[PDB]
C-alpha cells in the first residue's frame, strides 16, 4: 500500500530475456503456422471468428518498439497465439499438433527463465 512495498525484483534483463525466448520460438521447426499474421482475405471465417489475431512477427514488432509494459503482457500475447490456434484448428491436424507442441515449449522456457 502507500509507503509499504515488497523488496524490489531486478527487472532490468526482462526485455533481453523475452527476446531470447521469442528467438527460440521463431526457430523451432513447428513455428511455421505462427510466423506471420493469418491472411484475413484468404482464410474464410478467420476475421469473424478470431477477435484478436496474434502471431510471432507481431509480437517481435511490439517487443522491439516498447509496446510491452511488463513480462506478463508479453506472455498473454504468446498464449493468445496458441489459444487462437486451438479455437480454429482441430487437435488431430498438423497445425493443431503444432500449437500444442509450441505452447509446451514456451511454458517450459517461461518457468525456467522466470519462476
Amino acid at each position: 500500500s502507500m509507503s509499504v512495498k515488497k523488496p524490489k525484483r531486478d527487472d532490468s534483463k526482462d526485455l533481453a530475456l523475452c527476446s531470447m525466448i521469442l528467438t527460440e520460438m521463431e526457430t523451432h521447426e513447428d513455428a511455421w503456422p505462427f510466423l506471420l499474421p493469418v491472411n484475413l482475405k484468404l482464410v474464410p471465417g478467420y476475421k469473424k471468428v478470431i477477435k484478436k489475431p496474434m502471431d510471432f512477427s507481431t509480437i517481435r514488432e511490439k517487443l522491439s518498439s516498447g509496446q510491452y509494459p511488463n513480462l506478463e503482457t508479453f506472455a498473454l500475447d504468446v498464449r493468445l497465439v496458441f489459444d487462437n490456434c486451438e479455437t480454429f484448428n482441430e487437435d488431430d491436424s498438423d497445425i493443431g499438433r503444432a500449437g500444442h507442441n509450441m505452447r509446451k515449449y514456451f511454458e517450459k522456457k517461461w518457468t525456467d527463465t522466470f519462476k
